[PDB]
DNA sequence: AGGACCC
DNA sequence: GGGGTCCT
């Protein structure tokens, strides 16, 4: 029963494309923008300062000739974000997607697969590719320590086949379950590699100092604990499970509690094609109100070539507002219906549009004034 | 239809 | 920001 799992995590991605389609970019500090945000920057900028996520003033300031590039429109990152998966999913079939950037694979087979093959005296010049956690010691008797060894060498040929088949650099991270090899895979970077052996979990575990900084633990969770006095690792290891549940359910509680000591049995599993294609555009006030029906005719218009690229069809349509102010929770509302079967053909926009608009109504009172500080079409329960 | 989480 | 996943 235990697996060898490796994720792979690419390095500053939508820049790193940008960087490739624009080599006069290679070696300026680079951002790539969304309207104010500096959503992310190549790593001669996370020198000068700049950090991911960082508005475009503060990182002007903190790096004045930094190069800006526009990345609304996620086409290209999209596309090659599917041809990492792909060229995994060679490797074995079976790869998890995290994102637009991150992929797991489970190894455990093709390690299995690769020790069958070696003779007697040949087992004891395995050796490892890239890092080794903590700097740990290495025990060539024993077998969880040599299946990891062969994953990390068939990480580093992952690594190695993305750059030279695709142009990108990436970390990647091995371990015996997914929250381990995604934990792991972050400790060198950029574009290197690591593996953690069991003796050292603890200590990566214990390295975090930020209880948010587990995967699964999320803003709204983190200020739960926060707020019950739940602030390092081990405060959560050892918090009453039954206090927990009662302040969280027996779900949120039990699972993170589980991944506070290391232990994750989720099974990677085949993410495949998608199963939502949405577009947005975020603006201040711009809309109010029935011009909505140019920017939602934009977002469908190319929403609808995805589709039709896709070659299944869609299902269901839905429609995402946001309205304007203020400090209480600005959560997003929307309206769905199903494509009528007729439309399920791919004039086509005229239909659409109309139930759009519909769903539009529903939602805004279109006879006072308008709020909008967002729209966004998503099509869905693809068939 | 909303919500939690992820990148 | 501009996307995604799955759950209640
Ligand atoms: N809240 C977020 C998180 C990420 N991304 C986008 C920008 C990144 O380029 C891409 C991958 O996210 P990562 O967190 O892996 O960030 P990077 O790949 O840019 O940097 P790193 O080298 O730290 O992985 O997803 C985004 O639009 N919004
Ligand atoms: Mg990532
Ligand atoms: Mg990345
Ligand atoms: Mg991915
Ligand atoms: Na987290």
């Amino acid at each position: 029963s235990s697996r060898v799992i490796v994720h792979v995590d690419l390095d500053c991605f939508y820049a790193q494309v940008e960087m490739i389609s624009n080599p006069e970019l290679k070696d300026k500090p680079l951002g790539v923008q969304q309207k104010y945000l500096v959503v992310t920057c190549n790593y001669e900028a996370r020198k000068l300062g700049v950090k991911k996520l960082m508005n475009v003033r503060d990182a002007k300031e903190k790096c004045p000739q930094l190069v800006l590039v526009n990345g609304e429109d996620l086409t290209r990152y999209r596309e090659m974000s599917y041809k990492v998966t792909e060229l995994l999913e060679e490797f074995s079939p079976v790869v998890e997607r995290l994102g637009f950037d991150e992929n797991f694979v489970d190894l455990t087979e093709m390690v299995e697969k690769r020790l069958q093959q070696l003779q007697s005296d040949e087992l004891s010049a395995v050796t490892v590719s890239g890092h080794v956690y903590n700097n740990q010691s290495i025990n060539l008797l024993d077998v969880l320590h040599i299946r990891l060894l062969v994953g990390s060498q068939i990480a580093a040929e992952m690594r190695e086949a993305m750059y030279n088949q695709l142009g990108l650099t990436g970390c990647a991270g091995v371990a015996s379950n997914k929250l381990l090899a995604k934990l792991v895979s972050g400790v060198f970077k950029p574009n290197q590699q690591t593996v953690l052996l069991p003796e050292s979990c603890q200590h990566l575990i214990h390295s975090l100092n930020h209880i948010k900084e587990i995967p699964g633990i999320g803003y709204k969770t983190a200020k739960c604990l926060e707020a019950l006095g739940i602030n390092s690792v081990r405060d959560l290891q050892t918090f009453s499970p039954k206090i927990l549940e009662k302040e969280l359910g027996i779900s949120v509680a039990q699972r993170i509690q589980k991944l506070s000591f290391g232990e994750d049995n989720s099974p990677v599993i085949l993410s495949g094609p998608p199963q939502s294609f949405s577009e947005e555009d975020s603006f201040k006030k711009c809309s109010s109100e029935v011009e909505a029906k140019n920017k939602i005719e934009e977002l469908l218009a190319s929403l609808l070539n995805r589709v039709c690229q896709d070659g299944r069809k869609p299902h269901t349509v839905r429609l995402i507002i946001r309205r304007y102010s203020s400090e209480k929770h600005y959560g997003r509302e929307s309206r769905q219906c199903p494509i009528p079967s007729h439309v399920i053909q791919k004039d086509v926009m005229t239909p659409m549009v109309d139930i759009l608009m519909k769903l539009f109504r529903n939602m805004v009172n279109v006879k006072m004034p308008f709020h909008l500080t967002l729209l966004s079409v998503c099509f869905c329960n693809l068939k």
